């Protein structure tokens, strides 16, 4: 396949531990961004094989969209909220660097990252 395997979305091994950052992370972050009409085209992997889309995962070193990240969050995959946030920032990296600068797509993911940005600047203090 030119696909390679989706992300990991669960630990088997991790304690189910929350903090109030990874809670926001979920309730207020993903749960925005999913809902936002220029949400789908993030909220799965890339399918390069039904885009035909040789070069994607050549491309890119790191897969990650939303729907992985939703998935890890719902599970508690995460140890900490900035392994979330750095999964958030992947995903707008991957767009940036292979998508043309002129392209619809990247349009929808800068509408996406300023919400983002917008909430992380009210994510709550770690204690």
């Amino acid at each position: 396949s030119m696909n390679p395997p989706p992300p990991e979305t669960s630990n088997p091994n991790k304690p189910k531990r929350q903090t109030n950052q990874l809670q926001y992370l979920l309730r207020v972050v993903l749960k925005t961004l999913w809902k936002h009409q220029f949400a789908w085209p993030f909220q799965q992997p890339v399918d390069a094989v039904k885009l035909n889309l040789p070069d994607y995962y050549k491309i890119i070193k790191t897969p990650m969209d939303m729907g992985t990240i939703k998935k890890r969050l719902e599970n508690n995959y995460y140890w900490n909220a900035q392994e979330c946030i750095q999964d958030f920032n992947t995903m707008f990296t991957n767009c940036y660097i292979y998508n043309k600068p002129g392209d619809d797509i990247v349009l929808m993911a800068e509408a996406l990252e300023k919400l983002f940005l917008q909430k992380i600047n009210e994510l709550p203090t770690e204690e």
